[PDB]
């Protein structure tokens, strides 16, 4: 019961740790596509008014 | 009648005796597979959600 005590200490939910593993590596990599496309807009800026 | 006393103090029923001989060998085997059974779980967890 003391093992089992510690392992809530230091228990994970691998399901959950990974879902969110999986989820933080989708918003960086959303976030990517958004600095990206945060370069493109200003090209365009710039080489339509130039 | 000594021996006979003697004989209670250091009976055996061997009939229930061998039954609970072959009835926790028994529930040996049953724990073991549920030790097995233990192990079988959390690899399909992993696996399941790696």
């Amino acid at each position: 019961n003391l093992t089992a005590a510690e392992s809530r200490i230091r228990d994970v939910d691998m399901a959950k740790e990974m879902s969110e593993f999986t989820k933080n590596n989708i918003l960086s990599q959303a976030s990517q596509a958004m600095l990206a496309q945060a370069n493109q807009q200003p090209q365009n800026v710039l080489q339509l008014l130039r």
